[PDB]
């Protein structure tokens, strides 16, 4: 049993790979994974990285990089035990540590197979959200960007609803990576739960009411299954916010008799601004569409209804 550990930079359990080295999948391997962890280790303590070309297949080559790194911890804990002040401890992961964590989950949480991960931190910064929002995600697969934004933002809770056996299963894994190596690295993130579902259920259906921020992924989503989305979001609160890769609503809806009833009736609707150099599987750009529950569209159209005036132009 020839091996290879890094000591976590707070204390936690370290991390132990068998050698020789496991791969992942054909574009990640235990080897990069440890190589990135010391780099980015390296970037939460600046006293690491002032202490800190490889072959990446001699273990020998690989265990004086790993000494090396656990050597440079054992004196930077030592450095806390005297005056200088530890790393502080509730923080969240930088957008960057954070992509290496997940990556880092995924690899050993789903055995058997992210541009996303960019959009998604797109969306965070844009979307400010609090204490007061819960946030779901309808749809969550095995559970990247409920950790993602869980690890991100303030949302009191943060939800994810997948229905299929396999990528709910993957999840309860991920979870418990995500945790783990969150320990690992001394970050925080929100609460959040990723449960089994289906979120046209009953349940879900008071459950999405409620939620203020949503994300769903429905550009695949067919007729029926899109106009079900709609009757969920018209129970809403006003400022409650959609974010989608398919707008639930024309982005210029004007509203009038025919269309009365029509979601468009009670939200904005706009266009997110894309990712540069972003390419989806079609060739275009990425583009994202945010809606936000807004009944004075409503209000505004049957006051105008009662105005004469108004009521000619329109009529
Ligand atoms: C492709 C989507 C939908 N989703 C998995 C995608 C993983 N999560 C995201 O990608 N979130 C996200 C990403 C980007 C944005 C932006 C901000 C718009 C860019 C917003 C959200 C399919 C999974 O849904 C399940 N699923 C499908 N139908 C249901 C259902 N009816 N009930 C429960 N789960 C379902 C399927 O079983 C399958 O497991």
């Amino acid at each position: 049993k020839l091996e290879l550990r890094l000591k976590s930079p707070v204390g936690a359990e370290p991390a132990v790979y068998p050698w020789p080295l496991p791969v992942y999948d054909k574009h990640h391997d235990a080897a990069h994974e440890i190589i990135e962890t010391i780099r980015w280790v390296c970037e939460e303590i600046p006293d690491l990285k002032l202490a800190m070309d490889y072959d990446t297949k001699s273990f020998e080559s690989m265990q004086r990089l790993c000494d090396k790194y656990n050597r440079a911890i054992d004196s930077i804990h030592q450095l806390w035990k005297g005056t200088t002040q530890p790393m502080k401890l509730n923080t969240r992961p930088s957008t960057g540590l954070l992509r290496h964590i997940l990556q880092q989950v995924y690899n050993h949480s789903v055995t058997d197979p992210e541009t996303s991960f960019d959009l998604v931190a797109q969306m965070i910064d844009e979307i400010k959200m609090t204490d007061d929002d819960l946030f779901v995600d309808l749809g969550s697969g095995v559970g990247q960007v409920v950790l993602q934004v869980a690890a991100a933002t303030n949302c009191k809770h943060h939800y994810g609803v997948e229905k299929a056996d396999i990528p709910a299963k993957y999840a309860e894994t991920m979870d418990r990576e995500f945790r783990k190596w969150m320990k690992w690295y001394g970050k925080k993130h929100a609460e959040y739960t990723l449960e089994r579902g289906d979120f046209l259920s009953e349940e879900w259906r008071e459950r999405i009411a409620n939620t203020s921020v949503i994300f769903v992924n429905n550009f695949a989503f067919g007729p029926e299954v899109d106009h079900q989305l709609k009757e969920r979001f018209a129970n809403m609160k006003e400022g409650g916010r959609i974010v989608s890769s398919k707008p639930f609503a024309p982005l210029n809806f004007r509203i009038n008799s025919r269309n009365l009833s029509d979601i468009g009736t009670i939200m904005r609707v706009v266009e997110l601004s894309p990712l540069k150099g972003s390419v989806s599987w079609t060739g275009k750009p990425v583009s994202y569409y945010l809606h936000t529950i807004d009944r004075t569209i409503l209000e505004n159209y049957f006051s105008s209804l009662k105005n004469p005036k108004l009521r000619e132009e329109q009529e």
